């Protein structure tokens, strides 16, 4: 039963992930949700991924923006950026990693195995299209690639005819074991971002952690915002003035409202596996209806975070203003949130 | 009658703001010329609005940017930025404003009512299709809006159900005593322009004053050149390297030429209140055919006002050049203007 | 006879100059390779142009910008800014010109005649739609070009009532002779690139020349790599990972392999005459399979130039990663160029 | 003013021949009324034109077909078929022809002068991208030209070099003495359709005569509706079921009003030399408010015409439903015209 | 767990309608599905609409055409045709109605009660945004409403100032008594279907229902195959070869496992509340994996019912060829059903 | 070196069989020109298709359909419609077959060999995006392959896990031996056409086959006409009033030009393997310049052929308007052919 106040035609704003196709490989599992399963979505899309330890995420780049957030265990993730420098690190749940367009990158689980989000800059991104280094070589001709590595046909007989994609292997050793030797050194600014070395802002209800690129430097096509909501703690009425919102709920139970303009307004119900879309600059709240935290990532097509929220633009306003518009005494919107 | 040398297929470039429909409201009335109305136009839509003294159009935001030249009267503006920085000001025939995407704004007409003239960052924008503040609460659950406000659903009985736009109000007391406090502060630059402020650029027939984001630094999406042209005058023949044109006649009759590619040129009529619009690039020229000075905007969806003059060009291009090309006596190309 | 290693659909990425219309003019002639035949090419379109000696490229303008390597003999440009600073130079075969959208400018032949290219920012392009001066002014009333040029009409009798495109002149003078004076003075940095002036980045089977906005500052819109290889070489397997990749080949016989995903591969000959277009972050190889000098221009509609190579990648990557990859042991992945 | 009942963003739905462009020509003058004056119109586009004593509209021919109904005067029109069979005939004020897509045409005034009003089955049509006989010759080889027409080149030599449109000619003489023999025959049913042939529809304020397909056999594409109304008279609401529909008001003063759904409604005033758009199934009624009779056309993309009418609606449903809808006692209900 | 014989992206074709918003009326309820929801679907669009005994879904109309299966309970449908016939009849579950595009109608529940699916011929169809009688009367103005029922204004005092859409009323009484003197009479044929009258094409595992243009004439847009199959029982590897296939399941559980072209192939498992979509000529099988009966409808938007099925395909197929495409013996192609 | 007449911005229409990849499989090759290939195409794409002796073009389905010319050797082709009638028939050069939306069909090369030209009824055909009878079955679940042959899954241990597309097989035996018994017939008109029993329409220079639906019952969808011009021949200034033009040339060399409005023309030379576009309504004729009789098709996405000949236009219109138009005689106009 939808609220009193819903009217007029909102299009689907939640789609959950056990509702997508499963693409199931020895070493893992992957699915995604895109505007060809959530129209709404117009800026951003969503992969969630899970690698049994030491399974490869094979290496591979793509046309699209890359930003990850850890859903559990850990992993190793390496890089290389234009200008010849490398990347290599590891990380656990609940840090991110970030790939602009077309750097080319690898993702490694470790000891405890590993589950992420990926979101994707395009509405209409697919894992299953994705640029393949044994794909890349599987359709080079070697004698190409024989003068490309310099060496003799024969060493390449055993090179794949066919992708691997997602594929098994072993925990792989220290970083300062593994890692290969640079002339160029090291990119200048991680391409990853540990979750403790930010601390949130706190408000009444709970914490939330601001990932923009004034944070992470080089995350200059998306950012996010992770929140955590206590139970009977609510997401108060807001919107974003530059952006469409992307989220995906890692934990709990929510209801959410969007307002479009036009007396346009639907509410839905969230939960721990879905997908859902503010549309732009559209009025929303996210209030908690479970018993535990319920924790979600707002993800947005922006360099720049950015929101405005009700109660702070009541309380700049003119009290008198404010009251002509609310029908309310002064001194009952005087008391309001500032 | 248009001229000889009119030729080929131009779009139509001209719309009278008095063939738009009027919403007359209680308090106001407003009309728009948008690409509904004109097709040509592909950047920008223009807004005509009216307020009676102390009169509000209601709080409000909306995905487009907002930029503003006001024709009469005098009101007051507040908004709120998206660090949580409060305005205010008051402006007069002549003034500027300028709200950034998302940025939600207040308007109040003082003791002498207004009319000003919007302008927005698409072409399709429609006062109709606003977010507005009670169309917003009275779509938003009542104990969700009273758990924002953290107070009692009884208190919010009296909300209205149903959008206001544009209604009556009292001329507000000065600023100095209905400004709240932020501790968030001030907008750093204003929303607002005073347009005393500015000298003009004067050349032989009339006079432009030039604003755009190097002199009016919020206003990063929109610019424009208020002109004034002396009776006997022109705007000689020029154009812009970077975007299309759009127009608002203050005042004054004119004659604009446009020059298309390809040997399509088109010749127009303007008077007060029209609105037209000069394709990307377009060689144009705007002449006053009327008794009076004439007063009008060029407006662009672009930060930085740019423009090429022909003689300029010419009298820079090498004297046998311009000979060649304009079958005229090296002597005689030297006599053109500088 | 395509190699075994092809695959799958991929678009037709070739198109010969000689297969396209010529506009054949006193004084020149011109052909453009576009969309519209070469619908693969999102970004860019060619235009090849021949100059007799002293011959006009009619004074213009365009929408969009242009890029241009000179192929043979020499000419002078003029072209003015958006600030009224003028620009005039003369240029040699390999040397590049750069005007952004809407800045005026002409070429003119010198002793030697010239062939050169010009790329442009938009796909459809077409040089019989560009801004001519002569169209222009045919195109105005001429009571209004008189007061433009503040001269009695009568001097006006013999412009063109019709464009000159490409029209025959006299090679003319010195700049030092032939430069109108300009108290604005010059362009602050050059529109003109002059190829003795910049060292190649030289590997094993030959060089290549990158221009871009760290090079030539004004060039803000296009950017550009000359490709020289000698017989028996190739540039090595990479990708461009922010652009499609737009190519004109001056001279020599290539073998083109572009790898788009989900294991889609075409292979291409081409020649001196002809124009490529490699899709975005699609890897790929060019080898040279004649005995003379492969000489090309990758061209891209980007500021900066950027690519990134599969030998750094898999030389910058754990061991035991390309190993686990490939199905090669570590010692001959050890042997890999870096 | 509009009334209190509109409501809502509709698209401008007028425009006024008056304001396009008129091109003049010897022996005539030709305007439109296209997609680029009116984006509301997305079937149909209207074009006024005007012949004087003995002027030749060229011989030519287009993609689109073409509805005429003869404003004033009298004109001969010359048509061919696909299956060679040629049409010849004179048509007065308050006729029509009609020439399906690419069936080449020709008009000629006759001794009163004549103008008419065309209308065309794309919504992007103009008058100035039409396939002329003579720009057709003017840009074939004129051997090309020789061996087609089985003679030999000088002949040729007064060929126009450039269209003529619409130029001078002799009132010709009768049918019967200028037909040519066609051994293919006439076509056999005439591309035109003489109105007093037909019997209006007569009703309580007016009369209409309905001309589509079943009336006019080749007009397959495009039929119309010719409606006078009498002064204090109505065209009663209704929708059309199955097409937008386009208007031109020949005569009188009308007020429009249109209702789309959800609440959308506008209201405009038609006189003369108007063209109106309404757009699919939308409801609306057309009331004089002028003192003569109001005539103008509905015009459809459609080979059928047909309409429903509110009264017709309510009085064939039952009577406690059309009570239960509006509130009104079926004592009154059964009162509405049936 | 989806099957190994799956690979490659295909859209997401399975929507519930219990995932629908739902909007509540006094009276009734309604919720959609459409490309909003399910961007695959491409042609038509759907309505779960349910109805309290005597509540009326207002008169009104739409631009796009009706289908509807009657699912459960019994209603009173009237409608209008072009001509001026008028139309009522009553249905029970099972049967059909069909009003094409702009035919205006109205439906009223009985004393059962009703639910049903409405399937619209356009896939971003919305039941918020259809033509209601009322909401037309409330945006016409009353002077124009007093003048088309020739009554005074006094009398149209109580018009809804507002839309109803779905309201309460009274169980009507027989036709026989409440039908309305039309003396334009019935409309021709019926715009029911009442299904008893139609036996169904019988196979082994189960039953359909073919009811298309030449079975139920009116239903010239969108036609259907209503199909139950027993348990254990299956739909045969087929497709369709003319159209997209738009789903809706009645009763039981489904496996529904679809093959578009190159390689792409998915499974979904579908229920009672779903939707599904098969793109045009995909190949597709449906399988009852309940223990109850499996009743769905196959919907299309093309007025002939066709497929082709794989097993005749191949029967009438000469076996050689069976024999050398499937590696499988003679003998054995032999025994294939046919 | 183009023809003086030639002017204006015209697409490429021209592109030659020999550019395209070639996709080469034991038992034949296969390569198509598409609109990723000649993107002036909008209605039509092309095959060029060969098959060795007794070599299956896989049992195959597609939604677009299929119109084929037989260029060399002979085959054999099955079919199955939508009513359960099937066919089969062998062909020879000259021949021609026609295959609706959705139709499955199989072509087998007798023992001649084969090469054909096939015409696909959307400009964006691939080949490689075919529905191919293993593909569905390697990507079905052979369980439920099982239950529908009604057989053991054992049975089904030898289906293809990958399509075959183009394998050898034997040359078959005589129809009559071969073909399988249906209890529901054959189709009542073959989808095959024997060009002997045509007779050609034979004009000065050369013969016309014309091919449509008037002609070939089941060819609804692409009509044809087969061209034969001797050498010197030539045929004449013509235009297509209903579609667009799609042209294969079997045999010879011919200058083609082509005349779009608004003084846009274009000449093209093609030859033995190209294919061409003439834009909707365009004028264009078309020379032999070689030696030998030159043969191509002139294909139409239109079931009925029609064109409009210059000459019989202007035969049929009275000589005074011919004359005024051409600036010629009237004697020397009755002179022209008819
Ligand atoms: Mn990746
Ligand atoms: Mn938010
Ligand atoms: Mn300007
Ligand atoms: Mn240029
Ligand atoms: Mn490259
Ligand atoms: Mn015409
Ligand atoms: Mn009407
Ligand atoms: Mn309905
Ligand atoms: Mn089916
Ligand atoms: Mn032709």
């Amino acid at each position: 039963v939808p609220p009193i106040t819903d009217h007029g035609t909102v299009s689907n704003l939640r789609f959950s992930f056990s509702d997508a196709h499963m693409r199931i490989e020895e070493g893992g599992w992957t699915r995604e949700v895109t505007n060809r399963e959530l129209p709404a979505s117009h800026d951003l899309a969503g992969v969630d991924m899970c690698l049994k330890p030491g399974a490869y995420r094979e290496l591979h780049w793509h046309k699209e923006a890359e930003w990850a957030f850890m859903i559990a265990g850990n992993a190793r993730v390496t890089a290389l950026d234009a200008e010849g420098r490398s990347f290599i690190d590891d990380i656990n749940a609940g840090d991110l990693w970030n790939f602009e367009a077309g750097i080319p990158h690898s993702i490694q689980a470790l000891d405890q195995g590993c589950e992420f989000l990926l979101v994707f800059s395009e509405p209409d991104f697919s894992e299953n299209n994705t640029f393949l280094l044994t794909d890349w070589l599987a359709h080079t001709p070697k004698d190409i690639i024989a003068a490309n590595f310099k060496v003799d046909e024969s060493v390449l007989a055993n090179l794949p005819g066919k992708e691997k994609y997602i594929f098994n292997g072993e925990v792989p050793g220290p970083i300062s074991e593994v890692k290969k030797n640079n002339p160029n050194g090291d990119v200048p600014s991680p391409f990853t971002f540990h979750m403790n070395d930010l601390k949130p802002h706190e408000f009444e209800a709970g914490k939330v952690w601001i990932i923009d690129s004034k944070v992470f430097p080089v995350a200059q096509t998306i950012s996010a915002a992770i929140v955590e909501i206590q139970p009977g703690g609510m997401r108060e009425l807001h919107w974003h003035p530059k952006s469409e919102e992307w989220d995906y709920f890692v934990q709990g139970h929510a209801k959410v409202g969007v307002f479009n303009s036009a007396s346009l307004a639907r509410t839905f119900n969230f939960q721990a596996g879905d997908v859902g879309v503010i549309p732009i600059v559209a009025g929303h709240y996210i209030q908690n209806i479970g018993d535990e935290p319920l924790i979600f990532l707002e993800v947005f097509k922006n360099p720049i975070y950015s929101d405005i929220s009700l109660n702070k633009w009541l309380a700049t306003s003119p009290t008198q203003m404010v009251s002509d518009h609310l029908n309310i005494s002064p001194e009952t919107v005087e008391q309001f949130p500032k």
